[PDB]
């Protein structure tokens, strides 16, 4: 599954788009 984080992904995950929430940018992280 893909989960929307700052400042960046966690260990294991890789970086395939953005998530827009709250009046943030979030990288989408699968």
């Amino acid at each position: 599954a893909c989960y929307c984080r700052i400042p960046a992904c966690i260990a294991g995950e890789r970086r395939y788009g953005t998530c827009i929430y709250q009046g943030r940018l979030w990288a989408a992280c699968c």
